[PDB]
């Protein structure tokens, strides 16, 4: 009955309403510490994140999963400061996203396994903060290196029970390619969330993965307007999977952040202008939309509370 | 002026002494030493190895090294400061961009990169107050579009601060020529620029032409000869050749060594240490005596190892 957060271990009952795919800052390893003035200042980024997380908490959120890896510039000290000041649980990540530096991309499957295990079992850097989830990312056709990452993630998950979350580049469906590799390693689908699955209308693809026991990440809902399908279209994929009997396979989030340096310079302003609700978009907009579409409150509670707790609880 | 910034603060020109102008404590990636120190055994083991290695170089006459590790090479200025203090060897730290920029760097404009370089030179690196004393840049081939931005940002930061620029030249086809054309288009004096890894080629007429234009010529990978069948002596004879051409004042010599490396295959450090057990002491223990045996006088060797680095490192607007 324990999940590791940036403030230490918590019990399952304390997790509450969870956003399973979020970020405080999307960056690169070392970048926030080397050039904080890219974000105005570290202090300004903290203040923005604390204000935003407090608004999410007032809307009912109790935990977020920050799926920033080392190569996404995860700064666990930043996460800890924001978590404590907003009084919202934050689960930190290990793994490898789409921008590994040489010191990561030259590593073998065995070495990557050891790195993920260090971050889960011992702690991140010198902080003692342990990761509670393993993040992986692929580009449509899984590359040799990305296959090594997925295998190491499966091996680390089998050793520790922590789950795996995935990202696929270019709005492409990658769940079937990912699931093949995970299953060749003996990983249970119930440990894996196929992220950004709301980027497709292919309900056959979604239902087939859910039927195998994968978690389906419908987690970019407010990104609809940026680059196009409406956010309501994406949200109705939640209803569609409920209607086919797969409510227990659904995880919902925003994939939001309070700063971003890994893309074009004022991309944060673009995102904020399109979705001023930020991480509160799920509770303030999506949940009432599903209720008015007739989904029972208990089912919505199961998706936002029970499913994330079952996913995060380490299970061997 | 009279002062150069090191990881222990400012020093005067007269304190710089015998300098290795292209070295590394550790070749890594941003954040990596902090996230996975056990790759190197431990942080403590890496420190102990680096302190021993720098004390050995000091006993061979070295007084300063320039650590040309950028952000994206995993530069850890706290590691540099610790090693510098324990070995009593001055270390000059770098800003700039090498060949592995992450997205947060490679998505930036020339103006943004200029501001990043300026913050590392004028304000400090991270939250340490340690200021960079050189700007490092790297190119491949004919210079890629992103690399050209970096070179232009480096020229702008040099022009605003007086600190010099040192380059990693990859490729065998006279890559210094396109670097020079970019630097000159920005208004940068060649005397602020070291075209590095120039010993990778035997093309003496190319090196002489750059030296005659006022560029410093970095003959700085001498011990990498054996790991391409040129020996280290053949590389070292380029030093003699440029002296005989009349360009002693344009030469900078170094090892391009390190005490840990994670940016290539796992135990590459063991391969390197087996080929060159002298480490950073290879230049003073092997190259300087070799040149003396070939008849280069003491005063000329001191000009290359002491005078030229001081003139290069001294911030000169001009
Ligand atoms: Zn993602
Ligand atoms: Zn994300
Ligand atoms: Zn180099
Ligand atoms: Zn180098």
């Amino acid at each position: 009955d324990r999940i590791n957060t940036v403030r230490g271990p918590i019990t399952i009952s304390e997790v509450g309403f969870t956003l399973t795919h979020e970020h405080i800052c999307g960056s690169s390893a070392g970048f926030l510490r080397a050039w904080p003035e890219f974000f105005g200042s570290r202090e300004a980024l903290v203040e923005k994140a604390v204000r935003g997380l407090r608004r999410a908490r007032a809307a009912g959120v109790r935990t977020i999963v920050d799926v920033s890896t080392f190569d996404l510039g995860r700064d666990v000290r930043l996460l800890a400061e924001v978590s404590r000041a907003a009084d919202v649980h934050i689960v930190a990540a290990t793994g490898v996203w789409l921008d590994p530096p040489l010191s990561i991309r030259m590593r073998s499957v065995e070495e990557l396994t050891q790195f993920f295990l260090r971050e889960i079992q011992y702690g991140i850097e010198d902080t003692g903060i342990r990761a509670g989830i393993i993040k992986v990312a692929i580009t449509g056709k899984v590359t040799p290196f990305q296959e090594l990452v997925l295998r190491a993630a499966a091996r680390a998950s089998l050793a520790t029970g922590v789950p795996v979350i995935t990202h696929t580049a270019g709005s492409q469906r990658g769940g079937e390619q990912q699931a093949a590799i995970f299953e060749s390693e003996g990983l249970s689908p119930s440990r894996v969330c196929i992220g950004h699955s709301d980027e497709t209308d292919d309900l056959s693809y979604l239902t087939a993965l859910a039927a195998r026991g994968y978690l389906i990440g419908l987690d970019r809902i407010p990104h609809s307007a940026i680059g196009s399908r409406s956010w309501q279209t994406r949200a109705l994929l939640i209803k569609a999977l409920i209607d086919q009997g797969y409510m227990k396979q659904i995880l919902v989030s925003n994939d939001w952040l309070f700063g971003i340096s890994s893309y074009v310079t004022n991309f944060m302003d673009v995102m904020d202008s399109v979705n001023p609700d930020g991480m509160a978009f799920i509770p303030l907009r999506v949940i009432p939309f599903l209720r008015e579409k007739g989904i029972p409150q208990e089912t919505l509670a199961g998706i936002t509370v029970t499913n994330p707790a079952r996913f995060l609880s380490p299970t061997l």
